[PDB]
């Protein structure tokens, strides 16, 4: 198993040990990240090095000619670590450390590179924004996972955004973002520094002069891509002519002269197709070397072939992909925590990258970052549902199901004004729709729909339990505590509301009391938890589970109240 899957792969049915003596050729020609793994990793031989090292020489004809491209080989005789170029280097090592198990390789060749161009993570949502130590865990993992792209714009950032974009960052944010720096480099990650000045900006030579200044601190700080962002903003920073001329003079000024400089990217504000001369202005003003974001179809979408040839059209390029998931500042009350799926696996050559906009909750969002790394390096070959697993199991390997039960009820958005929502609870979905038609109709439930039910509501409450204890990812388990304690609440709910199903008047009245307090038990938690201005709270299991509970209950109180003429309140 390997994540992201190769273009190229032999597997031999042998396997061979991770040698006890062995000979290093190439580890002072080769990238310094790369020999540096390997290392860590470790008579027979062992090559690594990058196209053109005396190292690799004889493989040279093995090494796929592909920007960030690879050879790796693995047989009894010897091993072969060799990229087309430093980057290259540093992947080959990463796919090689997947294959090591219990100090034992399997006899593979492979021949790799990315299909996309640019992958990896904008941390541009709407919140609070990642904490330094959530980013440096992020930049590890997306080295790992061969995301080169880090893009750096938080809108609350004041240093980002208006109108503080014009200054340059205080000493002490400023020594953080070089460390950013500094490690997103030890990860083969490009950190993209944007701006968003459009609030704001001034079309005068005071504001752009600032912008280069701007620029060129970040340039001092070790910033070596750069972006400007104009989503979301209203008033003159919208005018297409003026941005695709300050882009062009940010590249002719700062981009064409520094000796260096990577990606030179812009997000326009007619981001996505409901929104839209605007897109054509850009299109043809902008030099070509300049990447134009764009989110789909809506604010919201998942990427079409035909989504995304009505974008190329216009912007005579191919689009920089921005995917909204799985961002949640629209849905705060909500962890997004589902596999990706729903983009088009056939259009690698119709987008120059493809990055994911994530949750304020950083390490729950590593769950859809590690699968959007697998399809945008190997879109061809993108396997949903397995690589959700991989993820999970990646993230959390003492407690893999415990977090696949809490994130396969944890996946919906509930209704919002984006109109997108997710599959939730696919499993238990028709077991539970059947018991439910059984009520509203007035016949026997079927007993294994029961069952099914009991069980599940048993495993979330084992999952809640093991979560909230579990020391692996103790950041991770700070971000989801407070929905795993009302997931749990969710669970303890569904048990007693079941045992209300099966009929004691006296019992009956204890397990109703009960499930009065677990009620307000989550109302407590609902008012006092994640009390943010926009979707105060936390709501679980929402598609599928909690409508099935509420349901169910309002329903046999009702029964209960027309057999022994009471007025139990039936409300939820
Ligand atoms: C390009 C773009 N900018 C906005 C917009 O899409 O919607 C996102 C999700 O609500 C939000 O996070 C982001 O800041
Ligand atoms: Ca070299």
């Amino acid at each position: 198993s390997l994540q992201p899957p190769p273009q190229q792969l032999i597997v031999q049915n042998k396997t061979i040990d991770l040698p006890a003596v062995y000979q290093l050729n190439g580890g002072e020609e080769a990238n310094p990240h790369a020999v540096k793994v390997l290392k860590e990793l470790l008579g027979m031989l062992i090559s690594i090095g990058e196209k053109g090292d005396k190292s690799v020489r004889k493989y040279s004809r093995q090494i796929p000619d592909h920007k960030e491209g690879y050879y790796l080989s693995v047989n009894e005789k010897e091993i072969v670590l060799a990229g087309n170029d430093e980057r290259g280097t540093y992947y080959a090592l990463q796919t090689f450390a997947q294959l090591l198990k219990d100090g034992k390789l399997p006899e593979v060749e492979i021949k790799d590179y990315p299909s996309v161009r640019y992958r990896g993570v904008v941390e541009g949502f709407y919140g609070t924004p990642w904490s330094h130590q959530a980013r440096l865990s992020q930049l590890k993992f997306y080295g790992k996972n061969k995301m080169n792209t880090y893009i750096y714009g938080p809108k609350d950032d004041p240093y980002h955004s208006a109108p503080n974009w014009r200054l340059p960052y205080p000493d002490k944010e400023a020594a953080q973002l070089q460390e950013l720096v500094a490690v997103a480099n030890e990860n083969e990650v490009d950190f993209v520094w944007a701006i968003h000045p459009g609030q704001d900006i001034k079309w005068n030579k005071e504001d752009r002069d600032l912008l280069l200044a701007k620029f060129e601190k970040m340039y001092q700080l070790g910033v070596r891509s750069f972006a400007v962002f104009f989503n979301d903003i209203s008033g003159e920073g919208t005018n297409p002519q003026k941005q695709a001329e300050l882009l062009n003079y940010i590249d002719e000024k700062f981009a064409q002269v520094k000796p260096d400089i990577n990606q030179l990217v812009m997000c326009p504000t007619e981001y996505n197709k409901s929104w839209s001369n605007y897109l054509t202005t850009l299109g043809d003003k902008l030099n070509p070397s300049i990447q134009i974001m764009w989110t789909g179809d809506r604010v919201i979408s998942d990427i079409t072939r035909d989504g995304i040839s009505w974008i190329n059209e216009r912007i005579k390029r191919p689009a920089y992909i921005w995917w909204n998931f799985p961002v949640s500042d629209y849905v705060r009350d909500h962890l997004l925590l589902g596999p990706v799926y729903g983009n088009d696996t056939t259009i690698a050559k119709e987008m120059s990258g493809f990055v994911t906009n994530p949750m304020e909750h950083a390490e729950s969002s590593k769950i859809a970052i590690y699968s959007v790394a697998s399809y945008a390096w190997n879109p061809a070959k993108y396997d949903t549902w397995q690589t959700w697993k991989d993820a999970i199991r990646t993230i959390l390997p003492s407690a893999a199901e415990e977090l696949e039960c809490f994130a396969m009820h944890n996946s919906d958005l509930g209704p919002n004004g984006h109109g997108y929502r997710r599959e939730e609870s696919m499993d238990i979905q028709p077991a539970a729709e059947r018991f439910l038609k059984a009520f509203k109709e007035g016949k026997n439930y079927d007993k294994a729909d029961f069952e099914t039910l009991q069980y599940t509501f048993e495993r979330m409450k084992e999952s809640a339990d093991i979560l909230l204890m579990n020391t692996e990812n103790k950041p991770l388990i700070v971000e989801i505590t407070p929905w795993v304690h009302q997931f749990k609440l969710t669970a303890e709910m569904g048990e007693e509301v079941l045992k209300m199903v099966e009929g004691n008047e006296s019992y009956f009245l204890r397990k109703y009391n009960h499930v009065k307090a677990l009620q307000q038990q989550m109302f407590y938690i609902d008012q006092t938890s994640n009390q943010n201005p926009y979707q105060p709270g936390v709501k679980t299991a929402t598609r599928v589970i909690k409508p099935l509970i509420d349901r169910t209950f309002a329903t046999v109180v009702k029964f209960f109240n027309q057999k022994f003429n009471a007025h139990l309140d039936a409300t939820t």
